[PDB]
């Protein structure tokens, strides 16, 4: 088993506050090389992503480009997003479209303030990011909006994700599948829908749609470094 490693530099907060802007990840290819017992023949085996695994992929829209989001739905999967809650729905093996009672548990925890901050650049009448801000929860910062955080299970998956208390999804620029309802997707085979830990600061699968299997280059499996000073805290497994 010869498995390709490749280092990705992490420049957006779609991935917060598990990745954050500074963090260098590595990343294992899901394209692997196995040669004969001596000298034959070389098989080339293609590992698939496991419901909540952080992965790189080839961007659908440029696909020039490399991307970081959770896959949070598999082939099969019917996915649900009530952009009020911010909360997803996950109900597995539901492809045909009939009323399936074999629903993935997907729990959260209770919410509570993040140690980040976000500040938006006045337009002359407007809000846009500028940065994110780690800021002391006991402290404050001027055009900035203290983000919320809680847990997310993912069936047997637990991570983190953040939320801005006053921003809510316009559901009109989402992607709307095919014969399905706004917020609603089920993923066909072969794709993959994709989601970011920032979920109100993330152009994830909502917005573009599902990522093809052949657009996939692996799973993010460390923190190798960080740069703000040095994080060195971070340097470690992705939680
Ligand atoms: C959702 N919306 C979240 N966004 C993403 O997922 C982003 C999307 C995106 C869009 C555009 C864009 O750049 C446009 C500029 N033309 C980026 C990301 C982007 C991506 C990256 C870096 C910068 C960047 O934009 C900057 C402009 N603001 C990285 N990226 C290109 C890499 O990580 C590359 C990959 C090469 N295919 N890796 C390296 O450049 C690299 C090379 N060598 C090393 C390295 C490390 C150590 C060593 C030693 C052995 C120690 C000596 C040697 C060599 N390290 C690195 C990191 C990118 O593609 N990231 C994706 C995941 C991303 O962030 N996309």
């Amino acid at each position: 088993r010869s498995f390709i490693y490749e280092p990705f530099q992490i420049p957006s907060g779609s991935m917060m506050p598990t990745l954050l802007i500074g963090d260098f990840i590595l990343v294992e290819k899901f394209a692997y090389g196995i040669k004969d017992p001596i000298y034959q023949k070389t098989l080339i085996e293609t590992g698939h992503p496991k419901r909540g695994d952080i992965v790189v992929f080839k961007y659908p829209e440029d696909p020039k480009l490399d991307y970081i989001k959770r896959a949070v739905g598999l082939p099969g999967d019917k996915v649900t997003y009530d952009p009020v809650s911010k909360e997803l729905t996950i109900q597995p093996g539901c492809s045909s479209g009939q009323a399936c009672e074999n629903a993935l548990p997907v729990t959260y925890s209770n919410v509570e303030p993040s140690d980040f901050v976000q500040t938006f650049s006045r337009r002359n009448g407007g809000e846009a990011t500028s940065g994110f801000f780690e800021v002391p929860k006991n402290e404050t910062k001027e055009n900035g909006i203290r983000l919320s955080e809680r847990k997310e299970t993912l069936g047997d998956v637990t991570h983190r994700i953040l939320t801005v208390p006053i921003a809510q999804d316009q559901v009109g620029m989402y992607y709307q599948q095919p014969g399905q309802q706004l917020a609603t997707w089920i993923v066909p085979p072969g794709q993959y829908f994709m989601m970011g830990d920032n979920r109100d600061n993330s152009a994830d699968s909502r917005y573009w749609g599902f990522v093809p299997e052949a657009n996939l280059v692996g799973r993010a499996t460390a923190i190798w470094m960080s740069f703000d000073g040095l994080r060195l805290s971070r340097i470690g497994g992705i939680h």
